[PDB]
């Protein structure tokens, strides 16, 4: 598996019951978020690790046809059959790096 981008973001998951964003993995803070490319079957996953303690806070597939929503220049989100994910980027450049790679992945799936 090959990293096609690295971006700084606080990884959030939406608490449907309480209608509130909560930190992925339970601990507030920024992570290094990759998109990893598995070339063997041309699959991509979002994998993010907290800068402080290396905890994996997100590890989710990127399916063909995903709707990736750029709500703001620093807050992007998407949904799967179970959860809603949100990335609160540390900078506009980080959001741009990540969005570029996500859009690339969705084009070649
Ligand atoms: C129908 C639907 O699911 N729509 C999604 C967006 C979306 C559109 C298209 C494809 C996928 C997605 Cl996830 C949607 O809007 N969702 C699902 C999570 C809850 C939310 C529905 C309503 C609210 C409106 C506010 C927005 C939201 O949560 N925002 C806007 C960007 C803003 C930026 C940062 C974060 C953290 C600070 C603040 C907060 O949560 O207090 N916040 C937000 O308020 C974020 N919201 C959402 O993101």
């Amino acid at each position: 598996e090959q990293s096609i981008c690295q971006a700084r973001a606080a990884v959030m998951v939406y608490d449907d019951a309480n209608k509130k964003w909560v930190p992925a993995g339970g601990s507030t803070g920024f992570s290094r978020v990759h998109i990893y490319h598995h070339t063997g079957n041309n699959t991509f996953r979002v994998v993010g690790r907290k800068i402080q303690d290396h905890q994996v806070v997100i590890n989710c597939a990127i399916p063909k046809g995903l709707k990736y929503n750029q709500a703001t220049q620093t807050f992007h989100q998407w949904r799967d059959a179970r959860q809603v994910y949100g990335l609160n980027f540390g900078s506009k450049e980080d959001a741009n790096v990540f969005a570029s790679a996500m859009m690339h992945a969705l084009e070649v799936l």
